[PDB]
DNA sequence: CCGACGGCGCATCAGC
DNA sequence: GCTGATGCGCC
DNA sequence: GTCGG
């Protein structure tokens, strides 16, 4: 980690503009930074040596000088000092409790975990399961229970529709060695970009999981994505495993490879894949690519048989998985 | 100097 | 009830 | 906050 000190420094200026300042457009420029600087296979010893890098600007370089003479930031040193600053930070790593909802909650004197816990009914339900979990949510999963946590979700799957495909994306699929949580993309021939021709297609999967005790919570659900909580199985006289995140995606078959190009992510090589579309002219989400007709509009699906061609269509040379941790 | 910055699912709420 | 706005979430 | 035009 070659300059993990610069790009820890971004990610706590992005954390602090996204949660307190509600600056989204500085959180995703923070963002970008460190993540054009992660990947930089120099130590940077100067700003001017960053600015090179585009996503790094004048204001970000001037930064970097001041974090390489002196090892910290006043600015951040102060916002970590701010009492309303930290604590709308603090609540805002809940799930589902975001920096509108942290400040209001602040404003009524709730603002620590204690006072959160004693005021339950003051929360929603996908807040009350976030505060439920809070440290287990903080907890990573190493690759070893993502492999043990994909063979239950593929095989009780199975058990529902043979016909079902489950695949695990986000950082399991670009092969991490630990995850934020599990990602599964679902697949099934009744639902495809022309035809629903069978109902309750998540439902039925999220029950069977919900049956055999692997799903333990729901945080929201819908016809196509289930936000939950689930458990792997301890054996006799072991602890229990944390509880972890998932995410369930359902999306029409004929459009698996936009699909699973989206929930393959990361967050970031995907914001960096659509504005290169864009500036090609072609707009991509999650189901397909089209052309930007000559005023603004988007054209017929173009046709799509692999992952690599959408690459094709922008010009970008094909990048696996595992390269795309941006 | 400026305008744009990726795209979209689910929960909640205000107005009708 | 509907619809659109807003919040929070996903990658 | 950074960028292209
Ligand atoms: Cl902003
Ligand atoms: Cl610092
Ligand atoms: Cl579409
Ligand atoms: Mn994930
Ligand atoms: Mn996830
Ligand atoms: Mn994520
Ligand atoms: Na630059
Ligand atoms: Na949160």
């Amino acid at each position: 980690t070659l300059n993990g000190g610069i790009t820890d420094m971004l990610t706590e200026l992005a954390n602090f503009e996204k949660n307190v300042s509600q600056a989204i457009h500085k959180y995703n420029a923070y963002r970008k930074a460190a993540s054009v600087i992660a990947k930089y296979p120099h130590k940077i010893k100067s700003g001017a040596e960053a600015k090179k890098l585009p996503g790094v600007g004048t204001k970000i370089a001037e930064k970097i000088d001041e974090f390489l003479a002196t090892g910290k930031l006043r600015k951040l040193e102060k916002i970590r000092q701010d009492d309303t600053s930290s604590s709308i930070n603090f609540l805002t790593r809940v799930s589902g409790i975001g920096p509108s909802a942290a400040r209001k909650f602040v404003d009524e004197g709730i603002k620590t975990l204690e006072d959160l816990r004693k005021n339950e009914d003051k929360l929603n339900h996908h807040q009350r399961i976030g505060l439920k979990y809070f440290g287990d949510f903080e907890k990573r999963i190493p690759r070893e229970e993502m492999l043990q946590m994909q063979d239950i979700v593929l095989n009780e799957v199975k058990k529902v529709d043979s016909e079902y495909i489950a695949t695990v994306c986000g950082s399991f699929r670009r092969g991490a060695e630990s995850s934020g949580d599990m990602d599964v993309l679902l697949t099934h021939p009744s639902f495809t970009s022309e035809s629903t021709k069978q109902p309750k297609l998540l439902h039925q999967v999220v029950e069977q999981l919900q049956k055999v005790h692997f799903i333990t919570d729901t945080l929201s659900k819908g016809e196509t994505k289930f936000m939950g909580v689930c458990q792997l199985p301890s054996k006799n006289d072991e602890k229990e495993y944390p509880h972890r995140r998932i995410d369930i995606r359902l999306i029409p078959k004929d459009q698996y490879y936009c699909g699973v190009l989206y929930f393959t992510g990361s967050d970031i090589f995907n914001k960096n894949m659509r504005a290169h579309a864009l500036e090609k002219g072609f707009t991509i989400n999650e189901y397909t690519i089209r052309p930007l007709g000559v005023t603004g509009v988007a054209g017929e699906p173009l046709p799509v048989d692999s992952e690599k061609d959408i690459f094709d269509y922008i010009q970008w040379k094909y990048r696996e998985p595992k390269d795309r941790s941006e």
